[PDB]
Parts: C-alpha cells; structure tokens; sequence
C-alpha cells in the first residue's frame, strides 16, 4: 500500500479498536471516544480529564443525535483535527 | 507517534506533494489531482485514463468551484474513499 492508503486504512482500523469496545461495536460511546483521544490523539489534542469534555467533543460530533459517533462521524471528526492541525503550521 | 497521529500527518504531506507540483501550491488542479489518484490510491481505486473521468472527478469534490481541490476539499475525498473501503471489507 501507498502512505495515503495505509492511513485510510489506520482510520478504520483506530475507529474499530475503539468502537467494538462496548455496546454497538460500530459506534463510539463517549468512554470510548474519551480513550481514543487519550490515548491516540496525544500530541493533537489535549488529554481529557473531566466529564464536561467528553460531553462536549461527543455533542459537537454528533450529528444523528443517538449520543454516539459513528464511523460517518468520525471521519468528520478526522478531518477536523487533521484540518485544526494544516492550518496551526500555516503560514511560515 | 499514534498511528491515528501517523496517518493525519501522511493526508497533509501527501496533499502537498501533489498540490504544489503547479499553479496554486496549495490546491490541486485536475492534472495534480489524477496523478494523485493513479500513483497514491492504486489499489483502492481505478486508474484514470480518460480525461472525462478527471472532469467528473474534480467537479464532484469541487464544492466551492474554483475548479480546484483545496485542503477541506481533499479531505472529503479521502472520507469518501475511506467509507468505500471500510464497506468493500464488510458483508
Ligand atoms: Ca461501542
Ligand atoms: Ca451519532
Ligand atoms: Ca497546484
Ligand atoms: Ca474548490
Ligand atoms: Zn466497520
Ligand atoms: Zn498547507
């Protein structure tokens, strides 16, 4: 594979690692969510540690309501930590 | 590194590569976008040959239209594609 092929790749593959966790396997509960951030998003977002976090990143994301992200979700959410991220370094 | 961290720096630079070729460097024209398409997602989609394939391309993910692919819009695309083979995998 490409490098852009193996990050699409590693986009479904974190998404799974975390939603079959608990509940529907193919959502992210907000624990879930939580631990991904944590643990795979640390050096782009800051760790969360307090529930009002969680609650907010999850009501953000949401966009069918069900208090869930699913994997249409978490692509928005991809791209806007990978689009947070290209514009913090521009320009020079 | 992540590799969730891994993947996002990957999307920016390959972005770049391709869109700084020509013209804007921060956008990428149909030429950059098919080079893009036939040299880094090989194996995920069909080769493009035929210039109205890179027409109807362009057009699809051109949703302000410059008739360019900027960063927002690039990221689209790969959502796109990374739905297709997240579902060609599943059933
Ligand atoms: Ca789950
Ligand atoms: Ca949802
Ligand atoms: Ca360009
Ligand atoms: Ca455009
Ligand atoms: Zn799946
Ligand atoms: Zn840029």
């Amino acid at each position: 594979m490409s490098e852009l092929e193996k990050a699409m790749v590693a986009l479904i593959d974190v998404f799974h690692q975390y939603s079959g966790r608990e509940g529907d396997k193919h959502k992210l509960k907000k624990s879930e969510l939580k631990e991904l951030i944590n643990n795979e998003l640390s050096h782009f977002l800051e760790e969360i540690k307090e529930q009002e976090v969680v609650d907010k990143v999850m009501e953000t994301l949401d966009n069918d309501g069900d208090g869930e992200c699913d994997f249409q979700e978490f692509m928005a959410f991809v791209a806007m930590v990978t689009t947070a991220c290209h514009e913090f370094f521009e320009h020079e």
